[PDB]
Order: structure tokens, then sequence, then C-alpha cells
């Protein structure tokens, strides 16, 4: 499943994930292509900020869904 992480400044970058994959996954596949620690990742999607526990079926992520990425800081 091709799905978007969309940053403030406009880039944006393709993540494969699957339903059952869990939201730290993803954070681990932006951390492969972009180097930034899921510690310091906040996703965010249809205005709320994605659980690591929970899984991609959880916020009912689909192809082409469009998550926020946005640092936070620790
Ligand atoms: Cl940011």
């Amino acid at each position: 499943m091709l799905i978007k992480v969309k940053t403030l400044t406009g880039k944006e970058i393709e993540i494969d994930i699957e339903p059952t994959d869990k939201v730290e996954r993803i954070k681990e596949r932006v951390e492969e292509k972009e180097g930034i620690p899921p510690q310091q990742q906040r996703l965010i999607y249809s205005g709320k900020q994605m659980n690591d526990e929970k899984t991609a079926a959880d916020y009912k992520i689909l192809g082409g869904s469009v998550l926020h990425l946005v640092l936070a800081l620790r």
C-alpha cells in the first residue's frame, strides 16, 4: 500500500506499508529514507496524532492516503 508522508515545507515521500503494520514501522520507513529517528517524528492523520502502538488499519489508511509529518523535539 503506497501512502504519502507530507511535511509543512511541501516535500512528500512515498512509503509502502500494510494494514497490519504498526505506526512505529511507518516511522521506521521514514527513518530509512530520511534519517529522522522515530522518536523525533510525529505523524498526523485526519487531525489526529498517530499512536506508535496502533496499526495503519486503526486509522483506516488506504492507498493514496496522506499523512503529515512534523518534528517533535524530545
Ligand atoms: Cl516540521
